[PDB]
């Protein structure tokens, strides 16, 4: 999935990617809310780019249990939940 | 279920209650934090009281498919969650 560098301004849904192992959403300058439980069907997700992004929070990913890259530079996130500990 | 009148204060874990057919919370005065995806098995929750209790959240309920009761009084809940609706 890749939704780079566009004008998204909410994303409130959440997907049945089951399958999905990687998504991008570089430069989405105003993409600032995410649904909770965006992540849950996500469990085989690998790359995860939020960056370059509005978000100030993103929900909780413990069903994350394959993901190796994050990247959430030049982002408003004040604080990292406390489920990527484990 | 049923740990009313007690002095909980922190709700952190995420039950593995399918068969679970009524959760009660009455008089929990210090009971405010409840973290989201609580109610993800709860698919057969039909009895729901948080009273007394010092909430001002609730988790996300898109998992509550068979609930007819929900009690929320004294209880300091701003504003009501929109997954309620459906």
């Amino acid at each position: 999935i890749s939704i780079m560098s566009n004008n998204i301004t909410e994303l409130s849904f959440s997907p049945k990617c089951k399958n999905v192992t990687t998504l991008l959403m570089q430069n989405n300058p105003n993409l600032n809310k995410m649904s909770y439980g965006f992540f849950r069907t996500m469990s085989s997700l690998k790359v995860l780019d939020l960056s370059h992004t509005a978000i100030t929070s993103l929900p909780e990913c413990d069903a994350l249990v394959a993901l190796e890259h994050l990247n959430l530079s030049h982002t408003h996130i004040m604080r990292l939940p406390e489920r990527l500990w484990l």
